[PDB]
């Protein structure tokens, strides 16, 4: 009697792109490209273990920006100039961007503290701010190649700075490839979201907030959001076609969102399997176990995540010792296996770059240990989504009905109702009667409504300046 885990890690970033200008206003995608959606995949090579991954088209697009030379990125211009050629504002923002992102451990250098405590930077000071932001981010594969210079952790030269971006658009050069090579060898399979990440439920219908939250004022939807719920789905489809030669027959919800009409839409348009969050599953059947396959009407199959062990990763084991954080898991497995005479299948799914940061030495330790550890388990069997979807020897439940939400308590509150973030949607909705391209797709990102009216740290209003912008272009 084995345990079936399926690992699902998710990927995605909105589009930092502006559209005017063409510059990429935040380096987020640069910086999780470099240091975790090639590493994550890259794990394959080195454990005889089955991991999935999503891929959203909108991350996808900006991928293959950066990969072509092409992505213009403003902070990391900021990195690459010899510091006598720095602007004002360059420096100001390398200083901010470090100031965000000093309490992380993959931030946990001397000399960061030292250039932090002082009152003004010189060239090499600045070389070394410039350098260590770089290596700050560093992946799993270049901590091992460029381990001299990760260990000098100080004194960098330009000619060593330019060395290890050289080295780092290799490997967002080679990040395609590999989810193709993992694929091709059945070591994972790929999925991907609606293109733009948007919330599917209240595109398709707005008031499906209402079945879990009564009491939230939403703005008068006076459009149809529901075309544009088919036209992020069909896109997607055709994104993940250009890249992997197939059409998508696995699809992450964004937010695990889910709905009967959703569920509905990704089955017209061709999903046979999704996952969504165990919140989902309690509020919509009265006793049900997230260790089964489900069927929605017979028409698509659904998994549920375990949330506990998809939030210890993702929000926990970063604040233990990573052979303790892996005994827990183990343990908290072998308690599933021993609880059922059945084979259970134990969904894991959360995003897949955004928790190793606060993980000492960027999770490696960690993840290294896990994967060790699970290849090892006679009793479990990682799958791939597919054989996760075809297994025979499972458990299996039809269900009628979902009660709309999200992995974010089960409802919609991180994205809409509040002053702030339904502003964004009334702004939303009159551009939606006057739009005239795609870019009213990109303005439907979860994102943007995630950050508004939250508010308030360095960036967001970065975020607002994009969100607006798209919707302005969205116009014309
Ligand atoms: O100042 C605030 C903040 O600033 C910085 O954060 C920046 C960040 O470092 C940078 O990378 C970027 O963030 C990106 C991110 O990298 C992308 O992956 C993407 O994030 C979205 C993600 O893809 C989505 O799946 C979604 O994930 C969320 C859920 O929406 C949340 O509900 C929550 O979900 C969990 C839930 O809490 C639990 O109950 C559980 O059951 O399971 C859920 C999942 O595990 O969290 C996840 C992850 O955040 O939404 C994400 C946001 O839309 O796009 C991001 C940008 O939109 O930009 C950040 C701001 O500049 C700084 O680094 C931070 O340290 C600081 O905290």
């Amino acid at each position: 009697k084995k345990l079936f885990l399926v690992f699902w890690w998710h990927m995605h970033q909105p589009l930092y792109r502006e559209p005017y200008t063409g510059e990429y206003l935040l380096p987020w995608t640069f910086f999780h490209a470099v240091k975790d959606y090639y590493d994550m995949p890259a794990y394959l090579k080195d454990f005889e273990i089955k991991l999935n991954f999503n891929l959203t088209p909108v991350l996808i697009d900006q991928i293959q920006e950066y990969a072509q030379g092409k992505a213009k990125d403003v902070f990391l211009e900021a990195i690459r100039k010899d510091p006598d050629d720095l602007e004002k504002e360059e420096v100001e923002k390398l200083i901010e961007f470090t100031k965000l992102n000093y309490e992380k451990p993959i931030y946990r250098f001397e000399r960061i503290r030292e250039l932090m405590n002082k009152e003004k930077l010189n060239r090499e000071e600045l070389l070394d701010l410039q350098t260590l932001n770089l290596l700050a981010w560093c992946g799993r594969t270049l901590r091992k190649d460029l381990k001299d210079l990760l260990n000098k952790g100080r004194n960098y030269t330009q000619e060593e700075k330019e060395y290890v971006l050289n080295k780092y658009f290799e490997i967002i050069k080679k990040t395609l490839s590999i989810y193709r090579e993992i694929k091709e060898e059945g070591k994972g399979s790929v999925s991907t979201s609606p293109y733009y990440h948007p919330l599917i439920p209240i595109l398709l219908n707005p008031n499906c907030v209402y079945e879990t939250t009564p009491n939230v004022k939403i703005p008068d939807f006076a459009v149809s959001f529901r075309e544009d719920a088919s036209k992020h789905v069909e896109l997607a489809k055709e994104k993940y076609f250009e890249i992997f030669g197939e059409h998508p027959v696995y699809m992450w919800p964004p937010e695990a969102s889910v709905s009967n009409e959703a569920l509905e839409l990704y089955y017209e348009k061709g999903i046979n399997m999704l996952a969504t969050d165990e919140v989902i599953l309690k509020n919509s059947v009265e006793r049900a176990s997230p260790y089964l396959r489900y069927y929605f009407r017979e028409l698509i199959s659904v998994f549920f995540r375990d949330k506990t062990l998809s939030d210890l990763i993702g929000f926990s084991y970063h604040a233990w010792n990573a052979e303790d954080a892996v005994r827990d898991f183990i343990g908290r497995l072998k308690k599933i296996h021993e609880s059922v005479d059945f084979q259970p299948v134990v969904f894991v799914v959360l995003n897949g770059e955004n928790c190793w940061e606060y993980y000492e030495e960027n999770g490696i330790p960690f993840l290294e240990k896990l994967y060790s550890t699970l290849e090892k388990e006679e009793w479990i069997e990682t799958l791939t989504l597919e054989e996760a979807m075809r297994k025979e020897d499972v458990k299996t439940e039809v269900i009628e009905s979902v009660k709309a939400g999200t992995w974010f308590d089960g409802n919609f509150l991180k994205w809409i109702g509040n002053k702030e973030k339904n502003e964004y949607w009334k702004i939303l909705i009159e551009a939606k009667k006057k739009a005239k391209n795609d870019y009213i797709l990109v303005a439907e990102g979860s994102d943007w409504f995630w950050w508004q009216g939250e508010e308030k740290a360095p960036f967001v209003e970065v975020f607002d300046k994009l969100f607006r912008s798209f919707v302005r272009r969205a116009q014309e």
